[PDB]
């Protein structure tokens, strides 16, 4: 599970704790992840939308009925998962591509 060497290089050892307690839960709600990691919520959303810029978070939005706000469930992508990865190797690949240029 080579997600976490990602998730290490946006936001260091916080990132790799959420997306490990991420995957360890399925989903997850901001609040709950900030509870499980002693992590500041507000901390847990950049790191969220951070890991969603990155394709390896996605979401589904519920309508909270007490306020009529919306939360997200946050999952890891895996739908863009195998893409990101792909991705990763196809830039070290063009990395060693301007080497045999040199």
């Amino acid at each position: 599970t080579a997600l976490l060497d990602m998730a290490r290089d946006i936001g260091g050892d916080e990132a790799v704790e959420v997306v490990k307690a991420l995957e360890k839960k399925g989903e997850a709600t901001d609040e709950e992840l900030a509870e499980l990691t002693g992590v500041r919520v507000n901390t847990v959303r950049k790191m969220l939308y951070a890991l969603y810029d990155a394709k390896l978070a996605t979401m589904r939005r519920v309508r909270d009925d007490e306020t009529g706000w919306y939360y997200y469930y946050w999952r890891i992508d895996t739908k863009r998962l195998p893409e990101v990865i792909r991705t990763r190797k196809l830039q070290e690949l063009e990395k060693l591509k301007q080497m045999l240029q040199e």
